[PDB]
């Protein structure tokens, strides 16, 4: 999160070798803290809770005494970031047999996200199988069609409006004779959030019943993505996010923001699993 870390870093590292800081020195630091979080367009109550968080943190680590204030803000900043971020690294959780949805918009990365997640897992010794879920676009069901085909992984296309109960037995079939353990269902992606579409979603759900429901955002969109995951989880309802694009975000609002506005985990980051620990250490310098 290129502007961030570097405004962070800059932050910390003007009370590197001060000796012992002042009041206001630290107020002054906090302030700088705050501003860099409202630019990286993290949430604004998100933004007011992390900036609290240090300074009741800091004072509890003796800041004002301390000869190395620096160090104690760096621990204390690192800490708050690993918290928002999530915490502990966190996975869904695989049984006998599982139904995911990828749902997101057009231009989330669902589709390859869906493929990748694939190819992840069978990795990890399970069966998946990918289906194209869009009824009304075969270009949307070809692409996933063709990149199952690259990874080494059946797909599922659907067919033009074919129903949800059709979908189920369809997907049930091929599941019993190709022995699939984990289904990835990539439901229609459109370039805006429409009642028709989320009323499909819906449907769809209550019929395949899913096990998880994984909502893939561009991080790039910043607080705009929790807006997106917050109408995906009152109209269809989500399990967890995946957030695409984490290198093209030199800001990470989304990611910071995530667990506060949503309380939904991040599962992976476009594709490996998400670790909060480690994407903290690195916006710090130090990963
Ligand atoms: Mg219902």
């Amino acid at each position: 999160f290129q502007q961030l870390s570097a405004r962070l870093q800059e932050a910390i590292g003007r009370l590197r070798g001060r000796g012992r800081i002042t009041e206001e020195d630290l107020k002054a630091t906090l302030r700088e803290i705050r501003r860099a979080l409202m630019d990286a367009d993290v949430n604004l109550e998100v933004t007011r809770d992390f900036v609290e968080r240090v300074r009741e943190e800091a004072l509890g680590k003796q800041v004002l005494e301390s000869l190395t204030p620096a160090e104690v803000i760096l621990a204390t900043v690192y800490e708050a970031l690993k918290e928002a971020l999530g915490g502990e690294a966190r996975l869904p959780v695989l049984k006998d047999r599982n139904l995911w949805f990828l749902v997101g918009l057009q231009g989330s990365g669902k589709t390859t996200t869906a493929a990748k997640l694939a190819l992840y897992y069978k990795g990890k010794g399970r069966r998946p199988l990918l289906v194209a879920a869009d009824t009304q676009r075969p270009a949307a069901r070809e692409q996933l069609r063709l990149l199952g085909e690259k990874v080494g992984v059946p797909v599922l296309e659907v067919m033009d409006g074919e129903s949800p109960e059709s979908i189920r037995r369809r997907v049930e079939e091929k599941a019993r004779l190709e022995a699939r353990d984990l289904i990835l269902v990539d439901t229609a992606g459109r370039l805006q959030i429409d009642e028709p579409l989320m009323g499909e979603l819906a449907r769809l759900k209550e019929v395949l019943g899913p096990d998880e429901v994984l909502l893939v955002l561009d991080a790039m969109t910043g607080q705009e993505a929790l807006s997106v995951a917050r109408a995906f989880d009152e109209k269809v309802g989500v399990t967890g996010l995946v957030l695409t694009k984490l290198d093209g975000d030199a800001r990470g609002g989304a990611a910071l923001s995530a667990r506060h506005v949503t309380g939904k985990p991040i599962y992976f980051a476009g594709l490996e699993p998400f670790y909060p620990e480690r994407l903290a250490g690195r916006i710090l310098g130090m990963g």
